[PDB]
């Protein structure tokens, strides 16, 4: 039955001794045990399909019994002649195998047994860290110093002071400040060369050395005194352009002291008198009046209320001054990192009315100077007690230099983050505190002010306050492993942890090197020691304190984890450096892999080998062997039911048997790496053929391996003689060449100038010279990066034997559907046999993961025939629909679990249930690799010579992978070693001494690359895992898992004799013996359980995030209001926009409280303007131009890829998305302008025909007539916008780096400047052109469609070429002419579409269709237009109870089937927007090529001069609109013929092919009912 195709050619190939390698005989050989010998081994595993046999074709079966009983012959053991024989020795088999569990299950007690008695037994959390600081004293001798004058940095490198006087005029008050007599008056840290030298340098600098200046604020000094370098060189000198000191975790000074730096820092911050500015007035239009984002506002006050009040408080304690502040000087920084030198500098002042700040040439080193009056100046004093040098006394004023303090450039980055980081984070806090809330619900708006705060309110402000400065502007990594430390350390509520001690007694650093984080770490502790001490309200009887805000009385237990897990993910990644973390991302292998191989037993040089028989139940890196078996038999067969219409299910979804280009995985651009190295005979014919009378005459890569080569002669002379001695026969002749133009002086050298060479030089010197001097009689590789269409293509272009492409060999062949074509499997095995010949092992390398085209295609094979297996299998959550399938299977299984416990708890003797949320240590370095053949033998699914292929792929992925370092920093790592080590750790004992580029991993496949094998393993080691616990005699078990990669969440009930069973397991709690059970059974299994980020519970469940406990779920919001803070696209400004706006429908969606959303709003702007298109009061504005023009647009009407601002509706934006904006505004303006009042009146208008002609009519009377309006000016702009013109598109679209100076990179051009020469390369360019379109114009489906067979892929490829750290660089790109400017360009682009023009008609009826026509559209807006406000089951209470009721609940009410008040909604993809933009490129493709064509044959194209009857017809649908003119034909012609390529070009030319040749018009869409997947916790 359906037709059981052999989809191969190697059916005569055999698992054994057919291979290129014996390494299953030895696989085999290693799994006898006592009781199992070698022929019951082979008998079960090369026979083992026998149950398999009611669904499978008579054809398979045939196949791999002879494969049996060759495997048998090879395997010289006499094999069974009849099935009956095969059934009889299977059921033996069975019995034999299924004694074995018990074995198991005593092995796992004894292990338990084993592993209790060795740990500790720590009394409490105050021992456990007073042992952690003895065990650290006593790695590290004399550390925890008592003086507190000796840390470092308390606040940042940033200090802000708040300022009460009203550019150049600030450096002239500094200046005319400067000049009193010396008065200073060094500073004490705690209560003087350094003072005294930073005071005579800014002193200097501020009076001699301003006023040759630059770019207005720049200036160096060249001719000045001998006295005045002195003491600008002293100045540097105090610049500089184990020794830590630490403190103990308990002291109480440092207590004190923090928390008057917490009321200084308050009183220093309320002192501000500005009130205008850029931040503001972005955060003041989301903020201050915010009603406009509402549809519903009047029925409720108090959020609103709050939300101002929050707004009103940031702007009197001069947040948005300060983070303004912070980003503009980051930016001023940023700037100064440049090409200036060490003996200049630079003063920065943003609109601060007195703060200045001297910026001279690791970091950037600089001086701050303030200004502070009489009135707080002690306070100050007390605040930068640590960073204060000099201070003195000039008026009524007192004046302040800090220390130099430096720079890193994502530091500043992190710093230019300050205006999305800090406001929402005090949004959030003075949201969350309890009894400020309760003050602001109190007090009215016009009587809040800090004055009036009593005591304890002012406290929780000023921690509230201190909170927010240290966490947005966090730059040190003592920070960063604080709040690591309490990512990690948040489980100690919970039953059993196996973190709550031994954590913090061995992997916490105490890296305390300031104070001020001594204030986190006393909280944590508070929070620790009161977790200790002993749906769900938490904190109305424990009465709990947060960690950073302190924030008394907390109602809930939602609160804690959303403010702990925001401080956890506002933190930025990558605060170490790039070099540092490449090297870190590169030496882990290299450590994991040599830990393997050394307690294995192999040395460094001999080969990787399969087996040392020393995999049997041991600790390290070991299988059972002969249960592994057992369990994966018992796997496959309760698992895969029907193998035939399995087999033909997967051949027809994932696409065996159809050509490669047809695959989308192996079709988008994406890169492949392959290696290509410029060649040894290129570079000795250069040698060769290079001319000492040609000196001055050389030019490109000539001269370039001229460079290269010398460089290579002048570091290291003998590794270049060996390689002319090993490449060339004229060595001699070489040298004494090399010698001559050395010696003719033309040339120009240089010394070691590190990355320098690199950086500004021609790639293949760089090339020449590796080679050149890593000759070590191999082939040194570095990967390149291809395309993969481009390597698809050659590889097609292989296959078919066209090594150099001809003309007329690919028209020879593929007439039409009928051609030649290929399969996807017969191009893997020509692959594979083109592999297996002996070529260096090149194809198996790895670049940081960058796998190669072969490499690709195999675990393409590998992972796509593996998933639908993983499919079957309802507790596998890795093959999702959607991340809703994950949430909607999670919690089917803790509901089904709490289910089947109610339900057992009734008349039963004892009952018991534990949950485990594991995350496992090291899923890809830790892991096995030969457990996978045994996978790969007993499927079903293959027959024989498939799983051979398997096989064969997965040894020799395994056996021959290398990982190649890349050049910049093999060279620093080479250079390092050479200049101060001459050793290195295993990454230098792997490659002999850094003397190789490639390291050899082989047992850690590599993250990502197999996602659904291991996950299929991981699921079948529970089952394993269930099938042991079944054999317990006197209790009765019920074990439910939830598999994904890296991932596990388990649950077990078990009755009986508990205490019995609890008493043989050796633990106090079902938790804690599931914890040591299941750590037994997955070092059974060669998996490494995290013994410190997984914890054992009764009650919670965290799978990958959004913990629920006891079926009501803890919502999560902070992973979407920290990703709209911090992480962006950084490409443009449209698509930041629309995919910052992805997070905030998503934040939306997961139940957010209200006050938050404007300040979300405004953050996402902040960013987007900030980066982009610059927030307003300076250039490159659009409101700013629009109001200059005078545009009939207002200021909220400006679509976003104009640079307008986000002005969607919440509703809209959670229901639609990103484009409600766009659609909202056109749909807008057709209103306004079709005088009508409703979608259903505007659709019944259009409706009707003879409509639209007699509106354009009427505008161009009036048009001609000189009466326009406003509405009507807004309706030229629209439709020009969209003519000019997701429903739009960027439309200004600034072109990138001119890759047409590298595109004979690529083979595809390189080809197409062959067999047509230089003419077309950059009267014989005019009749090749029209060669090229009489070509194209025989071949409508070449440039029509995507490529049905051969001759429609690689000719289309040369065809389409026919006619026409990131953060800094497009901060600058703004400012700079790339030629005109930005702002001109928008200038002359909104005075051509001012203009009237004519024949719109089309796009101003396709526009008018494209809004109208919409079904989601056209159903959500009537809803949202006829919603009553409140009652009728709809609105009853007010905590975050309108953002779950009145968005989507009546959304899914109507588009419908439901009745959930209160859910968390996983959405489909119901809106799509193009279904229409597809056929428009098509056809104006189409139109494209055919005006080419006629514009060839002549010119002054307007009618045809009757040629063939193709020609006609293009004339004539270029006559009229073609795009308007054949959508109006397939209005109501419904040919839709059956696509075979001989029939279509017989009905008709023009509109069958480029019609209905896209395989669709536009249809009617389909809706659904938004896919609510889980309920949250019902309020009411
Ligand atoms: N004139 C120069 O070549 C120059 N100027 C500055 N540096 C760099 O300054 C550091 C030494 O002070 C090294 O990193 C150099 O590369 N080099
Ligand atoms: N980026 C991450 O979130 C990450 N990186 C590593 N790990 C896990 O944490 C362990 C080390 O603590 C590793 O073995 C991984 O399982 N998680």
């Amino acid at each position: 039955v359906f037709f059981s195709h052999w989809t191969s050619k190697y059916k005569e190939r055999n698992p054994t001794e057919i291979a290129y390698s014996e390494d299953i005989e030895r696989i085999i050989d290693s799994l006898v045990t006592d009781e199992i010998t070698k022929e019951e081994i082979i008998h079960f595993l090369f026979g083992n399909f026998c149950f398999h046999i009611e669904t499978m074709n008579d054809q398979h079966i045939a196949d791999k019994f002879k494969g049996y009983q060759s495997s048998c012959i090879n395997l010289k053991i006499e094999p069974k002649v009849d099935l009956a024989d095969l059934k009889d020795h299977l059921i033996q088999k069975q019995q034999i195998w299924e004694s074995l569990y018990g074995k198991h299950l005593e092995k796992i007690m004894l292990r338990i047994r084993e592993k209790k008695k060795k740990e500790k037994e720590i009394p409490d959390i105050t021992t456990a860290f007073n042992q952690n600081a003895a065990e650290y004293e006593e790695k590290y001798p004399n550390c925890f110093t008592n003086d507190l004058s000796e840390t470092k940095t308390n606040f940042s490198m940033t200090w802000s002071p708040s300022f009460e006087k009203i550019n150049n005029a600030i450096i002239n008050k500094f200046r005319e400040s400067f000049k009193s007599s010396s008065r200073v008056i060094y500073n004490s840290p705690y209560s003087t060369n350094k003072a005294r030298d930073i005071t005579n340098l800014v002193r200097l600098c501020l009076t001699e050395l301003s006023c040759l200046t630059r770019n207005k604020n720049e200036f160096c000094m060249k001719e000045t005194g001998r006295e005045n370098k002195t003491i600008y060189f002293k100045g540097l000198a105090v610049m500089n352009i184990h020794m830590k000191k630490l403190i103990r975790h308990d002291n109480e000074d440092s207590l004190s002291w923090c928390e008057r730096i917490k009321d200084s820092l308050f009183v220093l911050h309320n002192g501000d008198i500005r009130e205008e500015g850029k931040i503001t007035s972005v955060y003041n239009n989301y903020a201050k009046n915010p009603e406009c984002l509402y549809i519903q506002d009047s029925v409720l006050k108090t959020e609103l209320e709050t939300c101002k009040k929050i707004n009103k408080l940031c702007n009197d304690l001069a947040i948005y001054h300060y983070s303004e502040d912070m980003m503009q000087f980051s930016k001023g920084l940023m700037v100064a990192d440049r090409y200036m030198t060490k003996e200049s500098f630079k003063i920065l002042t943003t609109a601060n009315t007195s703060m200045m700040l001297l910026a001279f040439k690791s970091g950037v080193p600089y001086i701050a100077l303030h200004i502070v009056d009489e009135d707080m100046s002690d306070q100050f004093n007390i605040c930068y007690t640590k960073e204060i040098y000099s201070y003195f006394r000039n008026g009524s004023n007192y004046i302040y230099i800090m220390r130099p303090q430096r720079l890193n450039q994502v530091r500043l980055l992190s710093l230019f983050k300050t205006p999305s980081k800090v406001p929402v984070c005090f949004a959030q806090f003075s949201k969350k505190a309890n009894e400020m809330e309760k003050w602001l619900k109190n007090k009215d708006i016009e009587k809040v002010n800090v004055f009036s705060m009593t005591m304890t309110v002012k406290q929780i402000l000023i921690n509230i306050v201190f909170s927010s400065v240290m966490i947005g502007t966090v730059t040190k990594l003592s920070r960063m492993g604080i709040f690591d430390f309490m990512r990690y350390a948040g489980f100690l509520p919970l039953s059993d942890y196996s973190n709550i001690k031994e954590y913090i007694r061995d992997k916490f650093d105490p890296d305390i090197t300031n104070v001020a984080d001594i204030y986190f770490v006393n909280g944590i502790k508070k929070l620790l020691f009161r977790m200790e001490d002993l749906d769900i309200i938490g904190g109305i009887t424990d009465l709990n304190i947060k960690c950073p805000i302190t924030g008394s009385t907390l109602l809930t237990l939602e609160d804690l984890y959303n403010n702990v897990y925001l401080a956890i993910y506002m933190m930025p990644k990558s605060l170490h450096n790039h070099v540092h973390n490449l090297t870190s991302l590169l030496n882990v292998p290299a450590e994991w892999e040599l830990k393997f191989r050394k307690e294995l037993g192999f040395n460094i040089f001999e080969d990787i080998y399969p087996k040392k028989a020393m995999f049997d139940d041991k600790d390290l890196f070991s299988i059972n062997g002969a249960l592994n078996v057992k369990a994966l038999s018992d796997y496959y067969l309760g698992n895969i039911e029907n193998v035939g219409l399995m087999r033909s299910e997967i051949e027809n979804k994932e696409d065996f048997l159809s050509p490669c280009y047809k695959i989308s995985t192996l079709k988008s651009s994406k890169k492949c790496s392959q290696s290509n190295i410029i060649s040894t005979d290129e570079i000795i014919e250069c040698l060769q053929n290079a001319k000492i009378q040609d000196i001055e005459n050389w030019k490109g890569n000539n001269l370039a391996i001229i460079k290269g080569l010398i460089r290579t002669y002048n570091e290291e002379k003998n590794r270049l003689v060996e390689f002319f001695e090993d490449n060339c026969v004229n060595s001699l002749y070489l040298v004494e060449k090399l010698k001559e133009i050395i010696n003719s002086g033309s040339i120009t050298v240089g010394k070691s100038v590190t990355s320098k060479f690199i950086r500004n030089n021609h790639p293949l010197t760089v090339e020449t010279y590796l080679k050149t001097k890593l000759y070590y009689r191999n082939n040194v590789t570095v990967l390149k990066s291809k395309k993969v269409s481009e390597e698809l293509y050659d590889l097609v272009k292989q296959f078919h034997n066209m090594m150099e492409i001809d003309l007329d060999s690919v028209m020879n062949l593929g007439k039409g559907t009928e051609g030649k074509k290929h399969t996807f499997l017969q191009m893997l095995e020509f692959v594979m046999s083109k592999a297996k010949n002996v070529t260096g092992s090149v194809d198996f390398l790895v670049s940081v993961y960058l796998m190669s085209m072969k490499v690709k295609m195999m675990l393409y094979f590998i992972e796509h025939t593996f998933k639908h297996v993983a499919q079957s299998d309802p507790s596998e959550a890795i093959s999702i629909s959607g991340d809703n399938k994950i949430r909607a299977l999670s919690t089917l299984s803790l509901d089904t679990i709490t289910s089947y416990n109610d339900i057992l708890n009734k008349n039963s003797k004892k009952s018991r249930l534990a949950f485990l949320s594991a995350d496992q240590s090291k899923w890809s370095a830790s892991d096995l690799t030969y457990k996978y053949v045994l996978a790969i033998i007993l499927n079903p699914i293959l027959t024989t010579g498939e799983a051979s292929l398997m096989i064969e792929c997965i040894l020799m992925y395994v056996k021959l992978k290398k990982v190649c370092i890349p050049t910049d920093i093999f060279l620093n790592l080479r250079k390092a070693q050479g200049t101060f080590g001459q050793n290195e750790t295993a990454i230098g004992l792997l490659t002999k001494g850094l003397t190789t580029n490639t390291y050899p991993v082989s047992m850690n496949w590599l993250q990502g690359n197999l996602n659904y094998l291991s996950s299929v393993y991981h699921s079948c080691a529970m089952k394993a895992y269930h099938k042991t616990l079944e054999c317990y005699k006197d209790c009765d078990f019920q074990t439910r898992w939830i598999v994904h990669s890296d991932d596990n969440a388990t649950s077990l009930i078990a009755s009986g004799e508990v205490d019995k069973m609890l008493t043989d397991f050796s633990s106090s709690s079902l938790p804690e013996m599931l914890f040591r059970s299941i750590e037994a059974h997955f070092k059974s299994f060669c998996i490494t359980l995290n013994p410190k980020k997984s914890y054992a519970s009764s009650s919670e469940v965290e799978f990958i995030s959004e913990r629920i406990v006891n079926g009501a779920i803890i919502p999560l919001y902070c992973r979407h209001l920290a990703n709209c803070c911090t992480e962006s696209s950084h490409i443009s400004y449209f698509d930041d926009l629309m995919s910052l706006s992805i997070h905030v429908t998503m934040l939306l969606r997961k139940g957010c409280p209200n006050e938050v959303i404007p300040f979300a709003y405004g953050a996402v702007q902040v960013q987007a303007l900030s980066i982009y298109s610059m927030l307003p009061g300076e250039v490159n504005d659009s409101i700013r131009i629009f109001k200059k023009l005078g545009v009939s647009l207002k200021s909220n009407e400006i679509p976003t890829n104009m640079g307008g601002w986000l002005t969607s509706p919440i509703e809209p934006l959670s229901i639609l998305g990103p484009s409600s904006n766009d659609q909202i505004i056109y749909y807008n303006v057709i209103r306004d302008f079709l005088n009508k009042k409703s979608l259903e009146e505007v659709k019944d208008s259009v409706s009707s025909s003879s409509y639209l002609q007699m509106r354009f009519r009427e505008l161009k009377g009036k048009y001609e007539k000189g009466t326009l309006e406003e509405k009507d000016k807004k309706m030229i702009f629209l439709i020009n916008l969209f003519e000019k013109a997701t429903m739009l598109t960027q439309i200004i679209k600034l072109p990138n780096f001119i890759n047409e100076n590298a595109l004979n990179k690529m083979s595809s051009y390189k080809d197409f400047s062959k067999l047509y020469p230089n003419l077309k390369k950059n009267i014989a360019s005019s009749l090749e052109m029209e060669s090229v379109h009489d070509i194209m114009i025989k071949n409508p489906e070449t440039i029509l469609i995507a490529p049905l067979n051969d001759r429609d892929f690689l000719l289309s490829q040369l065809f389409m070429y026919t006619s026409p750290k990131l953060a800094l660089d497009r901060v600058l790109r703004s400012k700079a002419r790339t030629k005109m400017t930005y702002e001109e360009n928008m200038e002359k682009k909104i005075l051509e579409m001012l203009k009237f023009d004519l024949d719109s008609y089309c796009s101003f009826k396709t526009c008018v269709n494209l809004v109208i026509k919409d079904v989601n559209f056209s159903m959500l807006i009537p809803i949202l237009d006829s919603a009553y406000p409140c009652e009728s089951r709809k609105r009853d209470n007010y905590n975050f109870r309108w953002f779950q009721t009145e968005k989507w609940i009546p959304v899914v009410e109507g588009s419908p089937g439901l009745v959930v008040m209160h859910a968390v909604y996983g959405s489909n993809y119901i809106e799509n927007l193009g279904l229409k933009n597809i056929p428009l490129t098509d056809d104006s493709i189409n139109v494209l090529t055919s005006t080419f064509g006629t514009g060839l044959i002549m010119e002054d194209v307007k009618s045809l001069v009757k040629g063939k009857d193709s020609f006609e017809t293009e004339a004539f649908s270029n006559s009229n609109e073609c795009q308007r003119l054949v959508k109006a034909c397939n209005y109501m012609i419904a040919a839709q013929n059956r696509l075979l390529a001989i029939n279509t070009c017989f009905t008709r030319k023009s509109f069958p092919f480029y019609s209905k040749f896209n395989l669709g018009r536009g249809f009617i869409s389909n809706t659904l009912a938004l896919l609510s997947t889980i309920y949250s916790k019902e309020e009411s």
